């Protein structure tokens, strides 16, 4: 006979460690690039070393740089894939203005919106500031995966494909939500978006996104209608 | 009711993703001191371009080399350990002496044996050089870790502690025997020592090692006893 559960799990874990693996496989090989481009502008300059001006330095350090910036970004999202695979992700809370996070998060979105002509709005029914004892970058992260998800599942067929922030309090704690007037979520996925991988049909998506929300306290869920669109809603503690 | 290979599979299944998680999140945590040490000795730099002199130059751009061949080697064990997940690890063969090959092992590795006092010897039953068309570069990571394990696990109580590299040649191929006097292995251990992280109680140890062989069309096996001492043999294809 058998256990059908035990099989399914087996079943699930063998596929999950598939995409581990072709994560992993990836991220390998783009931190080859960077790696590359540092060495080279490096190990070459030493052995020219008594033949050198120095103009072949500070556009060339900058890249050094720049290539370094793109390794440690790279170096981020193993260590954040890694870190959220064994839950030790962790967050340094401070006082931060929610308002000002939230214009330079849209801030930054908005290349990507205007690319896919959406337009990214931000709303709070409180006056700014709205402080929050919560981890500025993480957030930020947080937000960004919201943004960029009511981006890329806008709905083809709208004139006015948007993405809105709306910024609130409530039972005590602060209420965001990311609301989008997308292709909208099925049913049976509204949980399952959430875990590592799923796709209704790099990054680690709403799967850090959730764990950031939880780990300030706080809880994160959707409301959606297929071809209406989602509303994302975090809410997390305010006050600490 | 249930299928007992199968939870034993998940069990097991389960408790190696720990390890593959462990390792991961360690050689994440090890590429960030030469990320570092690379970024430091550039970004101040470039911050004081215009006050500073060049000695500030030759020694610094050694470290920023050092670093950098440092995590090229550790971005070479996360490359190693995911192509020998998705058994994508290739060999590039040209002629080669085995020989020198083997002379060049041999030194690598004496400082660490003699550290133990185990003594490394090296035979050929055949004139050399004796030539075969193999990856020099795998086939010497073969080697080492065949080494590096005749010294550690040698035999506390011998007081002449060796590991000997025989060189020969049999059935139309090569055949290396890699021998030691040290603490042997038990016979339910002798296949499973090849599975990746197994131990009788980073690198990939004896998991690459046979992969490696493998991939050359070669056969590894260990022929041991128990307080007495084990031989590794590598039989590989010769002529190509
Ligand atoms: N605003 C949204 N509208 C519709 N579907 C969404 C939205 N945000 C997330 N999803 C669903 O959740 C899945 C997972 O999202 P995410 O983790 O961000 O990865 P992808 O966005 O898939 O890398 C998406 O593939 C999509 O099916
Ligand atoms: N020369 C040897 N003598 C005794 N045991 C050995 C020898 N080589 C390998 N082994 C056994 O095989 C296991 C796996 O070896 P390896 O993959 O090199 O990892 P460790 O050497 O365990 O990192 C060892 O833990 C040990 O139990």
């Amino acid at each position: 006979m058998e256990n059908v559960t035990e099989s399914k799990e087996l079943e699930r874990l063998k596929r999950i460690d598939r995409m581990k693996t072709e994560f992993i496989a990836n991220i390998s090989h783009e931190l080859r690039t960077p790696l590359t481009a540092i060495k080279a502008y490096a190990e070459t300059i030493y052995n020219s070393l008594g033949e050198l001006d120095l103009s072949t330095l500070k556009e060339f350090l900058e890249v050094i740089i720049d290539q370094s910036n793109h390794l440690e970004n790279l170096l981020n999202e193993l260590l954040d894939f890694s870190r959220l695979e064994r839950k030790s992700l962790q967050i340094n809370r401070e006082k931060v203005d929610l308002c000002d996070l939230v214009e330079s998060a849209v801030n930054a979105i908005k290349e990507f919106a205007s690319s896919h002509n959406v337009n990214v709005l931000f709303e709070s029914n409180v006056p700014c500031p709205v402080e929050a004892y919560i981890d500025p970058t993480r957030i930020r992260q947080v937000l960004l995966n919201l943004l960029n998800n009511g981006v890329k599942y806008s709905k083809k067929d709208a004139p006015d494909k948007y993405v809105k922030v709306i910024l609130d309090e409530k039972d005590g704690g602060v209420l965001i939500i990311v609301e989008d007037n997308g292709i909208g979520i099925p049913d049976h996925a509204k949980d399952r978006i959430f875990e590592q991988f799923y796709r209704v049909d790099t990054g680690l998506g709403l799967a850090i996104t959730k764990e950031i929300v939880e780990l300030h306290g706080g809880r994160i869920w959707v409301e959606s209608e297929v071809g209406k669109g989602s509303r994302f809603f975090v809410w997390i503690p305010k006050d600490r």
